[PDB]
């Protein structure tokens, strides 16, 4: 299942989430997984994880191995398909009012030129991003500066609504329909291939350098 934890740090700018159940440590050995500064939310840090929903887990927020940790709290994840938590004085599953759902999708363009488009449909009316309110081929998207051959598109919504999109070059090359499941306020996906050969990754693939 897709886990997301946001923490308004009270332990400094270097923090991690340690998760455990019966000696299972899905976020890694102590101190766990480092939480990255949350985009668009000063003071917050965020980590994502895939874990086995066969069980609940315990969470220990800490300063990433530098001697300080908060008291354990239970993540009642058993049987759930997804879960996003906010920790700001206490554990919450309620999105803060000012937060949006920001979905980032990376596409690896190979031998289809340097002008790439993203066509999008099915999102909430509040949606903003390259392809909103645009008929085929959609909106043109820029290249990822740090990753060669990749292009990025970001769709922001006020509500947690799934949608679909297609990457293309407006010249006969396009992906399969990409069905985007929004599982958190900072959902990230990686896409490769074209029609018949489109693959969607929920964690960065080896192709992501
Ligand atoms: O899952 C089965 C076990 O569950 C329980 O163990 C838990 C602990 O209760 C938690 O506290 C935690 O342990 C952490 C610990 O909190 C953390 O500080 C770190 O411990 C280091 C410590 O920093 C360092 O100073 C030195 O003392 O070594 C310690 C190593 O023990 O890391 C610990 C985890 O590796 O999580 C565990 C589960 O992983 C329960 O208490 C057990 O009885 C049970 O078997
Ligand atoms: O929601 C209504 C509509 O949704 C689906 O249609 C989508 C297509 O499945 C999808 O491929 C895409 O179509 C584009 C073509 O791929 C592209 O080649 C070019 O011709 O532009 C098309 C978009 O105008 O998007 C549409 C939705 O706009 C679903 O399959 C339909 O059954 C359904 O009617």
């Amino acid at each position: 299942m897709d886990l997301t934890i946001n923490y308004k740090s009270t332990l400094g700018d270097d923090v991690a989430a340690y998760i455990y159940k019966e000696t299972n440590k899905p976020a890694g050995e102590w101190p766990g997984k480092t939480m990255t500064a949350t985009a668009g939310h000063e003071g917050w840090y965020t980590m994502h994880l895939t874990l086995d929903n066969s069980t609940d887990y315990s969470l220990i927020l800490n300063d990433d191995g530098h001697g300080n940790q908060l008291k354990d709290v239970t993540l009642s994840t058993k049987g759930k398909a997804e879960a996003e938590y906010w920790f700001d004085g206490s554990l919450s599953e309620t999105k803060p009012a000012d937060w949006k759902y920001v979905t980032t999708i990376h596409y690896l363009a190979s031998g289809m030129g340097s002008t790439i488009y993203n066509y999008m449909w099915g999102a909430d009316a509040s949606a903003t991003g390259a392809g909103v309110g645009k008929e085929w081929p959609g909106g043109q998207i820029s290249a990822n500066a740090d990753h060669l051959g990749w292009y990025d598109v970001v769709y922001t919504q006020d509500v947690k609504q799934n949608f679909s999109c297609i990457f293309n070059n407006n010249n006969g090359t396009q992906t399969d329909n990409i069905d985007v499941s929004v599982t958190s306020t900072s959902t990230e996906l990686w896409v490769t291939g074209t029609k018949g050969d489109t693959t969607v990754y929920k964690t960065a693939p080896d192709s992501w350098e």
